[PDB]
């Protein structure tokens, strides 16, 4: 006849981790708080350090006969809040107003992470039968680099998963596929000369312009001819540019950066080879070269929409949730590089339009419901 | 039996005005020094102020019957010296080493200006006969804006000239034509959006790229089909560029600047109309516009190579000097907008490769010779 966890404690756990400011860093403080919570309920977590102050957390709960392993994953970092004067309620105070809990990370994705942790604790304390293991993977640095996702995958912590749920904000939809993301830089080298006597020089901006023209044309042809049923066309934009030093000097340096959102139908390897081909063609017959660097490279993700994991989730509802795709990347771009296939979906509490915006909040009834829904999902999938 | 001016005084006058630092400013101190020199020799100059601290100087000497008017012009500003540690001899100390007088402005163009002033003084003191007037026009701000050249032309001080010599460094060549110069800016307005969801935005860098492509193609076609016998083809270079604010945001702003060197065969009006046409075509069917601004606009210059002024100069030499053109602008781009035609040439002491460079100098024997040659030119032209 053990006591239940009170509603006020469930809400307080989420408030406490929102108050921990973990902007591109300080995830070790979030991990320590959650590990201490798990220890109060006789679950022993494993801290896996990324760098000083930045720790991943793994935890496991097993019951019954050796069965499947279901992973539950979320990240502990949040994006910057920006000008705090612009917020109605302070971004790291975790204030409650009505059904809304306000704070940076309330929706992306500390509500999902807290709901997963509490679901595991309540699953254990309910005594309800299943046959398998549920594994928490709480990661460092998802927003800039997917640092912990990559670390844990390379280390081997994904190797035993049969299925994985990522708790990003989807509200009541199931995201089973999302685009890749590439950021790239092209640098152009030229030779200075006075603008009145230019034959002594080589115009670095002109050479860079030729790259933009050809890359836009080739990427537009790719968008016109190839597409994904859910995710759409490949996206390409040059987003930053600089060059030159004085209006009457031929520019000896120029640079741009761009962003691409990719689809499985024309994968990242092929996109990078295409950009490299354009650079090679434009460098023919000159010693003043363009150079390509890839700064970010996350692959697209596509799971089986009819997997046993998705069936277990739909069994919790009178009417099926919509299956959807999304443009943004997740830690699944690193976890799916594990050397085996597993069922996958993104499903978590939160307001889909509010990640990374001012006055971010989560609905408290959505958060509390998802604590219950995750337990039902686990019991179905690991039956 | 008045005393001659000593060689040491001729050199000292040039040293004193080089020691006056007149970088884009302070021309009033140069003008005052030269006006005080003229007064010591009973020539009364007229100060024509541009702005506080920045004065033009006009002076006249007449003899004989009413005749032609010959203008002698030079500017009193100099370009910056840059890092003074890089100079072998300090740029505003006017040190003499051998036949070389070192300093910023020694070649461009304080030697020519001092030589013109001393030539007028020695012409007067020699008593030698002529029939006409020689007029000094010493200007403010030639290097950035041709400010005094424009001021004096608009005011009316060019209206009586039959001929004009500009004392820029040509060494022993006669420059009778030079290119125009246009600096322009194109600004591109777009709309920000996340790089993952770009249909909500408009890419300002892409629109700017389309301008570079078309402007380079049209300006290259102009260079391929039209040329000047002396000055060559029209020159065009984009020299500065910027745009965007973050690698994962669609850029809402971008800008470039460029430089054109023009020829009489395709004049500045037509070049600006061409750039405007390109902007208009690219703004069709969109509310996100490119905008053109002209920041500098100096017309090309072409004098009669067989003018009586050029004949008077060639009469001073056993063998004729070469006639030449040049790419750089001069105050003639403003003086030739006067409402009448006059003979024109650029002819002055100095080392043609050294304007605007470190360790600028003039050869003292070249400077002293040009004092004598200007007097001979005046006596021939105003005979
Ligand atoms: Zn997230
Ligand atoms: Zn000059």
């Amino acid at each position: 006849h053990m006591a239940s966890m009170k509603k006020e404690e469930k809400i307080a756990i989420l408030q406490e981790i929102i108050r921990i400011k973990s902007v591109n860093g300080n995830e070790g403080e979030v991990a320590a708080y959650l590990n201490k919570l798990l220890a109060r309920h006789d679950i022993t977590g494993e801290i896996v350090s990324y760098r000083d102050g930045r720790d991943n957390l793994i935890a496991r709960y097993q019951k019954g006969q050796s069965g499947k392993v279901l992973g539950l994953s979320g990240h502990m970092d949040v994006v910057a809040a920006g000008d705090e004067s612009s917020w109605t309620y302070a971004p790291f105070a975790a204030e409650i107003h009505g059904n809304r809990l306000y704070g940076r990370g309330a929706t992306d994705m500390k509500s999902g992470l807290a709901a997963m942790v509490i679901a595991m604790i309540e699953l254990k304390e309910s005594g309800k039968p299943f046959n398998g293991t549920v594994k928490l993977l709480a990661t460092v640095g998802e927003e800039v680099g997917e640092l912990g996702g990559e670390q844990l995958t390379k280390a081997g912590y994904v190797d035993d998963l049969d299925a994985l749920i990522i708790g990003e904000p989807t509200n009541y939809s199931l995201m089973y596929t999302h685009m890749g993301s590439i950021n790239y830089t092209v640098t152009s080298h030229g030779k200075e000369a006075h603008s009145s006597m230019p034959d002594q020089g080589y115009n670095a901006i002109n050479h860079l312009n030729e790259f933009i023209t050809k890359a836009n044309a080739e990427m537009n042809h790719l968008a016109e001819t190839i597409e994904n049923p859910v995710l759409g066309k490949t996206i390409h934009n040059v987003t930053l540019i600089s060059g030159g030093n004085q209006v009457n000097s031929i520019p000896s340096h120029a640079q741009l950066q761009g962003n691409i959102r990719s689809i499985p139908e024309y994968p990242n390897d092929k996109i990078i080879a295409l950009l490299q081909s354009i650079v090679n063609e434009l460098n023919q017959e000159t010693d003043y070269h363009l150079e390509l660097m890839i700064d970010y490279n996350k692959i697209p993700v596509k799971a089986d929409p009819d997997s046993p994991l998705i069936h277990s989730i739909q069994q919790q509802f009178s009417q099926p949730l919509p299956l959807v795709g999304a443009a943004a990347t997740t830690d699944a771009a690193e976890f799916t590089k594990a050397n085996h296939s597993f069922d996958f979906v993104v499903f978590g509490p939160g307001v889909v339009t509010l990640p990374h915006q001012v006055d971010e909040y989560v609905e408290i009834d959505n958060y509390l419901d998802m604590i219950e829904k995750y337990q039902g999902i686990i019991l179905s999938y690991l039956a």
